[PDB]
């Protein structure tokens, strides 16, 4: 069933791809070409992974990304159109290519190139939360949500991805404080930071580093209360928190001047320091702010995903063979009609 492959050098890089994919053109940097998919009609991104089996960290990362992308089947989350290698045997297996729908803009472009209406914010944050509900239901935490990880087309349809502007700006305070474990609601923190930026056109917490990032956060939300202090396991974190000059929680309505009050109320529900008290993605979808999009009959959950597999301690050649099996067992999506 093997397709016919053709070779081409593109910016001093070899590219060996099925005939299916035509008119490869580099779009930046592994490395990515825009292509025409003759099978489907669609414009695609073909990403040739960089040194996928260089080391155990690379091989594991390769395996994890392939497995995750094979699992994602939701309108607001990146999906896999195809995965291929030009190898006809495991023994000649060294290259992995991923194929996805080609993206135009990201949300860093739309924010930095527009003044967004409240109506448009409603729709974009809705879709982010709808993809997160799905991702979170598989017990997956994104951990890296920021505008550049959110693709948005000319129809304002949005997809969550991970390309793999500081990330720290959108990171929950518990990750700043190097918390041992963290909750799925770290991602809700990020959405709050993103939503804020879409409403104001400004980075909410542009910390120059991690201590500075905490400082800026605490300025808005206040220093921890005695309920929250009681939940700090770390002796060192606990001392440092108790060492702070107490700051009061700001009223977000006096900060987000001119914004829709329902949008402000939601921000108050997302940007809570205590993560146990943060609104969840599924709860967020039912907030009055999304009254005109929310459809509890069309906000699906994912099948369970076994994370134990990508976390084993295996040799390079074993991750390699496992990745090969995932490539071979790939079943393509159905075409539209
Ligand atoms: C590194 C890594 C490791 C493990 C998992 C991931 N994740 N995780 C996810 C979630 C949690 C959201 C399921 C998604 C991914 N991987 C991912 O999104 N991969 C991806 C992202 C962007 C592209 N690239 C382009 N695509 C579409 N148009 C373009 C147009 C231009 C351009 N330069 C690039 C592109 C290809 C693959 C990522
Ligand atoms: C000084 C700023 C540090 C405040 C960090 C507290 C915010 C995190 O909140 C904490 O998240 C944990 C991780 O999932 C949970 O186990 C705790 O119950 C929760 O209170």
């Amino acid at each position: 069933e093997r397709p016919t492959f053709y070779r081409q050098e593109l910016n001093k890089t070899i590219w060996e791809v099925p005939e299916r994919y035509q008119n490869l053109s580099p779009v930046g940097s592994g490395s990515v070409c825009a292509a025409f998919d003759t099978k489907t009609g669609l414009r695609v991104a073909v990403k040739k992974l960089s040194r996928p089996f260089q080391s155990i960290i690379h091989a594991k990362r390769t395996y994890r990304e392939l497995r995750l992308l094979k699992h994602m089947k939701h309108e607001n989350v990146i999906g896999l159109l195809d995965v291929f290698t030009p190898a006809r045997s495991l023994e000649e297996f060294n290259d992995v290519y991923l194929v996805t729908h080609l993206m135009g803009a990201d949300l860093n472009n739309i924010v930095k190139s527009q003044k967004l209406t409240d109506d448009h914010v409603q729709f974009l944050i809705y879709q982010i939360l709808r993809g997160l509900k799905y991702i979170h239901s598989a017990d997956i935490i994104h951990r890296d949500l920021k505008p550049s990880n959110l693709a948005v087309n000319e129809d304002s349809e949005l997809k969550i991805l991970d390309f793999g502007v500081a990330t720290r700006w959108y990171r929950a305070p518990e990750i700043m404080l190097n918390w041992m474990h963290y909750n799925q609601t770290v991602d809700i923190w990020s959405v709050g930071c993103i939503m804020a930026e879409l409403l104001t056109g400004r980075t909410l917490f542009p910390g120059t580093d991690h201590i500075d990032q905490l400082k800026l956060i605490l300025r808005l939300v206040g220093t921890p209360g005695a309920e929250l202090l009681k939940k700090i396991s770390s002796e060192s974190a606990r001392n440092y928190i108790q060492s702070l000059t107490q700051m009061p929680k700001m009223n977000f309505a006096n900060v987000f001047i001119g914004a829709n009050p329902l949008a402000v109320d939601l921000l108050e529900k997302m940007l809570v320091l205590d993560s146990d008290k943060r609104i969840t993605a599924a709860q967020a979808l039912a907030h009055a702010y999304f009254a005109q999009y929310h459809d509890p009959d069309d906000e699906p959950v994912a099948d369970p995903y076994d994370q134990s597999l990508e976390s084993r301690d295996l040799l390079i050649d074993e991750w390699k063979s496992l990745t090969y099996d995932e490539v071979i067992s790939f079943v393509p999506p159905p075409l539209d009609q």
